[PDB]
Formats: structure tokens, C-alpha cells, sequence
């Protein structure tokens, strides 16, 4: 019913798993499991998303995600074997995993998915957020090696969609979960001086500050912030505050006809050409403002990319079935931050 998520099931999913063999250790990623849970209830596939689910918990997850986090690395040891490569955490995918099982234990009524999604959400707030000045309380990128010093935290913009954070507080009502989606969306307006966001941020007590790391370089982890914005519903009232600071981006595909490899946030001058990923990735935003470029002729030319990333592109292929799969009506967000799936209606 979804060609694309059936493709992407061929070529990338090995017995409940998602491999990328860009990396030589043929690796699992959380995110990568996240992203392949919601596709699967995207796609009313049942089966699949059962198969994902308790790979990632046997797996990543010690055989218990009541328990604790998924590791976010999984693949081949210097010796040979298979198991654990970082046992960390990553937020933004375990976001993912527990806004997927909550939505798909409303979507299909089953009520394990509802209390495990709702555990696992527990969870991160337990395991990997914390309170600094100014900002209040924030979504770490990890359980471990986020905080920096007291008050002082690095972030990552593209690790909190504020849709999913919508969703946490939407049938269950947090005061925690009310107070990430306000630092997010402060973290998300106030890093992006040009509309372009960063790929890591640190605040330090009082201020955002160029990341001592990754510098001022928006790359491929940053893509998705303007995936998730470009999916949000106009009842979220910074949807309207961070499109309106995207200008420059849409007169980037206009001349350069996608995003670089990496932009220097500071300066909006990019680097390289950044491939049918990024240019999927921004597909939503295109069709929501003004500009010159045809925005038809524009995913048709994603569409005739589409083959070239059968196999060996995995972060291709997961930007483009999220891009496309918004753009051509297989799912749209709620003012609740629920999705709604074409199937459904
Ligand atoms: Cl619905
Ligand atoms: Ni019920």
C-alpha cells in the first residue's frame, strides 16, 4: 500500500532490524528503529511494527523497555559478534519510540502499546531531562554526557519535534512534559539568527552559545528541524514564528536547488550538495511559503532519485519516506500533536 515503505523493508529491515552498511560494523541504530516504528504505523502494518518492537527491546533494551532506555548502537565487535557498540541513549529516539507506541495504541486500540509507549515516555523524563536557569526543563540529547556544568547543557534542535512534545501532555497532562515543550520551542526560535538551525547548541547558564564541538554547522542531523516545522499544524503557535524566519532557506532552493552538505548558521553559506535526504527533508516547508520553485516539478525530481537509494542510503531513505510520505497525504499531524494516518479516514 506504501511502495516506498515496502521497498525500505526489502532493502534495509533484517528480521525486525534496521541496518545502515555504511558503517562497516553493519550497525542498528535506535533511530533507526524509531523512525521504522512510525513508518510501520503509517503503513497499518501490524506485522512489522511487532517485529521492530521486540528486536529494539531484546536487543537495545536489556529485554525490558520498562526498564530502562534502548542503547542507541548496536552491531558488529572488533571480534566478530553482534551486541551493544554505546549503551547511551539517544533522546531523540526514544522520543520517537515512545510518541510511536502511544500513537499506535491509540491508532489500533491495543493497550499494551498505550502503557508501554507511556512507561518508556516516564522514563526519559526520569533518565534524561533536567532543570537549568533560564531555561527550565530541558530534553537532554542523552542519559549521559550532555551536561557540561552547572546550568550549562548541550543540545540538539533537531532532537525535539514539537509536535511529539504536544503529544506528551495531550491525554495524560504533565507539568514536566509542558515545561520541555516550552524550552524547545525557545531553543528552536532563538538559535537560528538566519532561519537555519544548528546541528548542537549549548546553553551555558544564561545564554545559547556556539557548540565547542560541531561549531556553527547545520548538517544532517539539523535537516529535521525544518521536517518536523513544515509538518506542524498551524494551531501550534510557533509554527508561525519559525517559518517566518525561513526566507533565506526557500531563496537557497530556489538558486542552489536543495540545501548544502553543511551551512554555516551564522553566514547561511553552505557547503557541497546535500543529496535527495535533504531535499525530501524540506519538502513540507517548500509547500508552505512563497517562492519561486515549482514545488510539483520539485518532488518529482526526488521521485525520479528514488532508485538510487534503494539500498545503501539509509538516512536517505528514512529523510524521503518522512518528506514524501507527508507530501503525497499518507499522514498529517494533529492540533494535539496526534497523527492521523491516510488509512484511517
Ligand atoms: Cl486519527
Ligand atoms: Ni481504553
Amino acid at each position: 500500500e506504501w511502495g516506498q515503505w515496502e521497498s525500505f523493508k526489502q532493502h534495509y529491515i533484517e528480521n525486525g532490524r534496521v541496518v545502515d552498511n555504511s558503517d562497516p560494523r553493519l550497525i542498528t541504530t535506535s533511530e533507526g528503529q524509531s523512525y521504522a516504528l512510525f513508518f510501520a504505523l503509517i503503513a497499518n502494518d501490524k506485522k512489522t511494527f511487532d517485529e521492530l518492537l521486540g528486536w529494539t527491546e531484546l536487543h537495545l533494551a536489556g529485554g525490558d523497555l520498562t526498564a530502562q532506555l534502548p542503547a542507541w548502537l548496536w552491531g558488529t565487535q572488533p571480534d566478530g559478534s553482534q551486541g551493544i557498540l554505546d549503551s547511551n541513549s539517544a533522546a531523540d529516539s526514544d522520543l520517537w519510540i515512545a510518541y510511536s507506541l502511544l500513537e499506535a495504541g491509540r491508532l489500533w486500540d491495543n493497550h499494551y502499546y498505550q502503557s508501554l509507549g507511556h512507561l518508556l515516555a516516564s522514563r526519559i523524563l526520569r533518565d534524561e531531562t533536567i532543570k537549568v536557569s533560564g531555561l527550565g526543563t530541558v530534553l537532554l540529547p542523552g542519559k549521559v554526557g550532555f551536561v557540561l556544568g552547572k546550568n550549562h547543557v548541550r543540545l540538539n534542535p533537531s532532537y525535539v519535534p514539537l509536535q511529539l512534545l504536544t503529544r506528551m501532555n495531550t491525554v495524560f497532562p504533565s507539568y514536566q512534559w509542558e515545561e520541555i515543550y516550552q524550552s524547545s520551542a525557545k531553543l528552536l526560535k532563538e538559535t537560528m539568527p538566519k532561519g537555519y538551525s544548528p546541528d548542537w547548541v549549548e546553553w551555558d547558564k544564561t545564554q545559547f552559545k556556539k557548540d565547542s564541538k560541531a561549531q556553527s554547522v547545520g548538517s544532517y542531523n539539523a535537516i529535521r528541524v525544518y521536517l518536523w516545522a513544515g509538518m506542524l499544524p498551524d494551531s501550534d503557535p510557533n509554527k508561525a514564528l519559525l517559518l517566518g524566519k525561513m526566507k533565506p532557506l526557500l531563496r537557497v532552493i530556489e538558486r542552489n536547488k536543495g540545501m548544502p552538505e553543511t551551512i554555516n548558521v551564522l553566514t547561511g553559506k553552505g557547503k557541497n550538495q546535500g543529496g535527495v535526504g535533504m531535499n525530501a527533508a524540506i519538502l513540507p516547508l517548500l509547500s508552505s511559503l512563497d517562492s519561486n520553485t515549482n514545488v510539483a516539478e520539485y518532488e518529482k525530481k526526488i521521485q525520479a532519485e528514488l532508485p538510487k537509494i534503494e539500498s545503501d542510503y539509509y538516512y536517505n531513505s528514512v529523510l524521503t519516506l518522512f518528506g514524501l510520505g507527508w507530501y503525497q497525504d499518507l499522514y498529517s499531524f494533529n492540533d494535539d500533536g496526534s497523527v492521523t494516518p491516510k488509512w484511517v479516514n
